[PDB]
C-alpha cells in the first residue's frame, strides 16, 4: 500500500516557501491485526501549523486533521467504508490502530459536506464555540471584538455571538470578507489593512468600548483593542496568527496602566480542553445551529493533495474566502 | 486655620525630580455644620501615584491616603481626636465632611502603630490579600512566584501564601531585602538585579513551574516568568512598577505560543473593587495575622512632610526597606 506524505523539508522563515516542503512516496507495511487503512478525502490546513511546525525535525510530517474512509479493515469496529477524523499528517494514506479515530456524529446529515467536520462543526467551531461561550462567558447583550473574522473560527464566534444577543465588531483583511461577514449578520465588519486608524474605527465602531475580545491575531492589533475594553472586560487568547511568520522581534505588549486601570481578565485556550460530555454537547449544537441557518459556512475547496504546500501558504497569507480545506 | 501642601509642579518625565514638585501654604475657610478638620499624622507614598498624576493638572495637589486626626469638629459622628483613614492628598491639613472618611477598626490595638493602617493592615495588604487568595485563588501546597517581594504588597503575598501551605519564590532588587525575606521564611528569594541568568533562577527555584504569579513589577521579568508557568497558571496583576517611569516603548510581550499552550488565566485587579463586608473581614484578617506573629511588618518612616517627595523617590527607586511612610 503506497503513500504520499509532505514533510518539512527546512524550518520556516517568515511565511512558508514551496521549497520548505518536500513531497515522499513511500511503502505502508501490511496492515497487523486490529489496524485499519485510511485513505485521506479532505485535509486541512490550519494557521496553529505554522507554529507547531517549530517543534518539526527536518524530514518529519507536517501535522494536520483530515476526513478519511477505512479502504482495508483488520478491525471489527472499523469496517471498510466507515467515514472518520484523523490525525496522521499531510499524507494520502497511513494506518491506525483505532485508538486515536472520532467517528462523525451520528446524525451528520447528507445535505451538510463531510469536509465541515474539519471546520463549522469541528475544531476551528468548537475553538468558537467554548472560546466566546467559557472563556469570554457571554450571557447576551455584550459587545464583541472578534479578527480574523472570516476564518473558520472567527466566523463562528460572530454568528454564536448574535444568536446570543450580542453586537459584533469583526476584522479582515479584505474587501471581499467584509461584504461576506456583513451578509451573515456581523454588526460592524471593516478591513483593518486599509483603514485610516485602527484606532479610530475601533471607537466609531463601538463609542461604549468592548466587554469581550475573542483574539486570533495578537500583536499590535491587540494591544490597540485593549485600549477600548470596558471596566472588567474579558479577552479570550485563542491565536496570535500575527507573530506566527514574524520575521524580528515581537511586537510592545499591552499597556499595563490600561489593563489594570480597567481590570482585565485574560484567558488562554485550547479546544482540547474540553471533552466528553462538554465537547459532545457542543458539536450537537454547531450542527443544530447549521441546519436551522443560524450558522452559515464558506469553503474553500483545493483540488489535488500536490497542492497542499499552496493551500497553506494561501490560508496563512489571507487569501482565501473560506475554511481552506485539500480535497485528496 | 493653615496648611501646607505638596503640588504638581510639572508633569514627570521618567522618574520624578525634585524641581517637578512644588510646596504651598494655603488658607483653610472655617468650618461649616456636619464638617471636620483633619491634621495629617502619617502619610503615605505609594507607585500609583506616578501613574495617576499623569491625569493630573499643572498646580494640582498629589494624590495619597493620610492617617489624620480630627482637630476641631462640627460632625457629631466624629468628636475631637478621632483618627481616621482620609485622602485629601499632599497636604498637612484638610476639611472633611465625614462622607469619604474611614475610622479605623474599632479593635485597633494599641500595640500596632497607627501607620500600619496605610500599609500591612491598609490597602497594600488588602491588595495582597485580594490578589492572592481571590484572583490567584491559591489553596495550599502551590507554588508561587511574587516580585517587589519586600514592597508592602509583596511581603504580605509571600506571608499569607506561607501560611496557606505554599512554596514562595520571591524576587527583590536589593541584597538587604534578600536577606530580610529569607529570615522570614520565603522559601526562595533572589536579587533580580544580580543573577547570572533570571530563567536560570527561576528554574532551579522551582524545576516543575510555578502555579501562581502575584506581579507588581510587569516589563520583561515577567515574561521570563510567565514562560515557566504551570499549565493553567494563574497570574494576578496587580502592578507593573517596572514601567511607570518608562520613556520609551513598552518591553515585547510574552511568546503567545507558550501563553497559549500553557493555557494561562491573567487577570488584572484594584483593592476598590472588593467593599463591605469583604473589606471588613480580610482587615480583621490580616490585623489578626500580624498580631499572632503570622505576619511581620516592616516600615521606613520618614520624619517631616516637608521630605514627602523625596520618600515619594526614593520608594520608586526601591531604596528604603519597609513600606514607606512620612511622619507628618
Ligand atoms: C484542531 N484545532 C485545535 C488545535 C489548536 N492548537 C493546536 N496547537 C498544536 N500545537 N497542535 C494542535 N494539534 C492544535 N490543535 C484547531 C484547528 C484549526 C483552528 C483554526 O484556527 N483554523 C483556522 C483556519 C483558517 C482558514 O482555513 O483560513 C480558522 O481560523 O478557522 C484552530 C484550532
Ligand atoms: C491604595 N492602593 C490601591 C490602589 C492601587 N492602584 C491605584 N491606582 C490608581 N490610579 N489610583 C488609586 N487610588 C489606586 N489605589 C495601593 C497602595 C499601595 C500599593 C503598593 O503596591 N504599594 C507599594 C509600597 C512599597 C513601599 O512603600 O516601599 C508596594 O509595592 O508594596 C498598592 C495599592
Ligand atoms: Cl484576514
Ligand atoms: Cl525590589
Amino acid at each position: 500500500s503506497m503513500t504520499k506524505t509532505w514533510t518539512l523539508k527546512k524550518h520556516f522563515v517568515g511565511y512558508p516557501t514551496n521549497s520548505d516542503f518536500e513531497l515522499k512516496t513511500s511503502e505502508l507495511p501490511p496492515l497487523k491485526n486490529g489496524e485499519v487503512l485510511l485513505e485521506a478525502l479532505f485535509l486541512t490546513v490550519d494557521p496553529y501549523m505554522r507554529v507547531a511546525a517549530k517543534r518539526l525535525k527536518e524530514g518529519d510530517t507536517m501535522m494536520g486533521q483530515q476526513v478519511a474512509k477505512v479502504v482495508e479493515s483488520k478491525n471489527v469496529a472499523l469496517p471498510k467504508g466507515t467515514i472518520v477524523l484523523a490525525s496522521p499528517g499531510w499524507t494520502t494514506h497511513s494506518i491506525s490502530d483505532g485508538k486515536d479515530l472520532e467517528k462523525l456524529l451520528t446524525e451528520w446529515p447528507d445535505t451538510i459536506p463531510l469536509s465541515l467536520a474539519l471546520g463549522t462543526v469541528g475544531m476551528p467551531g468548537l475553538t468558537a464555540y467554548f472560546g466566546l461561550l467559557e472563556i469570554c462567558g457571554v450571557k447576551g447583550g455584550e459587545t464583541v471584538m472578534v479578527n480574523a473574522a472570516a476564518g473558520a473560527v472567527g466566523s463562528v464566534v460572530g454568528q454564536i455571538a448574535k444568536l446570543k444577543g450580542c453586537k459584533v465588531v469583526g476584522a479582515v483583511g479584505s474587501d471581499e470578507k467584509v461584504a461576506y461577514l456583513q451578509k451573515l449578520g456581523f454588526d460592524v465588519v471593516f478591513n483593518y489593512k486599509t483603514v485610516e486608524s485602527l484606532e479610530e474605527t475601533l471607537k466609531k465602531a463601538s463609542p461604549d468600548g468592548y466587554d469581550c475580545y475573542f483574539d486570533n491575531v495578537g500583536g499590535e492589533f491587540s494591544n490597540t483593542v485593549i485600549g477600548q475594553m470596558k471596566k472588567f472586560g474579558r479577552i479570550a487568547i485563542c491565536g496570535a496568527i500575527s507573530t506566527y511568520n514574524r520575521t524580528g522581534p515581537l511586537p510592545p505588549g499591552p499597556p499595563p496602566e490600561i489593563v489594570i486601570y480597567q481590570e482585565l481578565r485574560m484567558e488562554a485556550f485550547v479546544v482540547y480542553r474540553w471533552q466528553g460530555d462538554a465537547r459532545q454537547k457542543a458539536l450537537k449544537d454547531l450542527l443544530k445551529w447549521v441546519l436551522e441557518g443560524k450558522i452559515q459556512y464558506k469553503e474553500y475547496i483545493i483540488e489535488g493533495f500536490e497542492n497542499m504546500p499552496a493551500a497553506f501558504m494561501g490560508m496563512l497569507k489571507g487569501d482565501n474566502l473560506g475554511k481552506t480545506i485539500v480535497k485528496a
